[PDB]
């Protein structure tokens, strides 16, 4: 064992030393992660085995096949993430066409328009938490309007989710998801009390009623659920990442400003560097196995640190380098493989108008000293507040 808690909040800071001690002596080792989760199981720290291990049939993400349960899958239902082909494959169908690049991009005056009404709001004060004025609104306005939800209350749903994805205590946790649930039954049944809706929602809603076998209710919510949640989250913190890590190494900053077309690889290159999701979610050995001359023992939790593949020096020179030149086509920030983040043409788009426009409209952005607390979850990377001036 390595239990991970043993390296205190220095690894919670910057855990890419420990990454790089765990990637000398292997591409893969039995571990405990911090507290409070103190969950153990095997972490993949080397990027071709990362990568393999994304597109492995023989790792599960269905908990259930061994009758095992978590509060997701219970009081949400099962979503993508927690379910194996066939099931999956089904699910995925529903929304896929929905996010490819071309169809999102339609959003995209929504998405500049949303990001001119921040930054008109901000600007006068001269200084900021980056976070609360901009980087937050920003995501969740966009996706409960593409879901068919505009008048959701924020502040409540910002705080369910919060607890929900980086856990306090066990019993705040169940909290948040009973009233989110509870939030999100009764926002469907909204939508159902309404004429027909031409949105996200509004279609899944229509495929249940056409199909209950396409989808069943307990699906529907838990669809709802992971599209929202994921929705903003993390892309929140890809463009906190991106600002701070911008502001943290003022020549690709500067290199930035001179050559604007280098945006989409420099957003690239936060994903590689300071990818918002840490590790990827749950999977465990459906049989016996090897990763890079490992046994691993059926029913054994595999943990893919996508951030620490991301450092791996033997994909990428350099590793601890950031370079907006590199624009990295082979990071694993939104995963490999048949749960390849749906979400990631619209996370790039939404990084892509945000971080164009507050550069453009503050030419002298700086940061205001630094950055508040990380959350606990090394599931996570990113910073619950950024002072900034300009
Ligand atoms: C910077 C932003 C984001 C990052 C870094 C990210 C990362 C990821 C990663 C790594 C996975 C795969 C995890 C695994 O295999 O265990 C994933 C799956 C997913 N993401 Fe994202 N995500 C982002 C934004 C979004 C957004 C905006 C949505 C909005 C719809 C979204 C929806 C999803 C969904 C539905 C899946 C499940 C795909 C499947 O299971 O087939 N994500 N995400």
């Amino acid at each position: 064992v390595i239990d991970l808690g043993e390296y205190g909040a220095r690894f919670t800071e910057d855990p890419y030393p420990v990454y790089a001690e765990l990637r000398e002596r292997g591409p893969v080792h039995w571990v405990r992660t911090p507290p409070p989760e103190a969950f153990e199981g095997w972490l993949v720290v080397g990027h071709e085995e990362a990568r393999a291990a994304l597109a492995d049939p023989r790792l599960s993400k269905d908990g259930t096949k061994k009758g095992l349960t978590s509060l997701d899958v219970e009081l949400m239902g099962p979503y993508l993430l927690v379910v194996d082909p066939p099931e999956h494959t089904r699910l995925r169908s529903l929304v896929a066409r929905a996010f490819t690049m071309r169809r999102v991009e339609a959003l995209r005056p929504r998405i500049q328009e949303i990001t001119d009404g921040l930054l008109d709001e901000m600007l006068p004060r001269g200084r900021a938490d980056l976070v609360d004025s901009f980087a937050y609104p920003l995501p969740i306005t966009v996706i409960c309007e593409l879901l068919g939800v505009p008048d959701i209350d924020r502040v409540t749903f910002r705080a369910l989710s919060n607890e929900i994805v980086a856990p306090t205590g066990g019993d705040a946790e169940l909290a948040a998801y009973e009233r989110l649930a509870a939030y999100l039954d009764e926002l469907i049944d909204d939508k159902r009390s309404t004429a027909p809706a031409d949105d996200l929602l509004g279609d899944l809603i229509r495929t249940r009623a056409e199909d209950d076998d396409r989808l069943s209710g307990e699906e529907l919510r838990a669809m709802a659920f992971i599209l929202l949640v994921a929705g903003h989250e993390t892309t929140v913190n890809l463009i906190t990442n991106g600002v701070h890590t911008l502001l943290t190494h003022p020549d690709q900053l500067a290199a930035l400003r001179a050559d604007m077309t280098l945006l989409d690889g420099a957003v690239e290159e936060v994903l590689r560097f300071e990818g918002p999701v840490e590790t990827a979610t749950y999977r465990y050995a459906a049989e016996s196995m090897e990763i890079g001359g490992t046994a691993i023992a059926e029913g054994d939790p595999v943990m893919i640190g996508l951030d620490a593949a991301g450092r791996d020096p033997a994909r990428h020179p350099d590793p601890h380098v950031f370079d907006i030149h590199r624009a990295p086509q082979g990071h694993l920030a939104f995963g490999h493989g048949i749960h390849y983040c749906l979400g990631a043409p619209l996370a790039r788009l939404e990084a892509r108008v945000a971080l164009r426009s507050l550069l453009e409209r503050c030419p002298d952005l700086a940061l205001d000293g630094p950055p508040g607390a990380r959350p606990p979850g090394m599931l996570i990377r990113g910073v619950r507040r950024l002072p900034v001036r300009w």
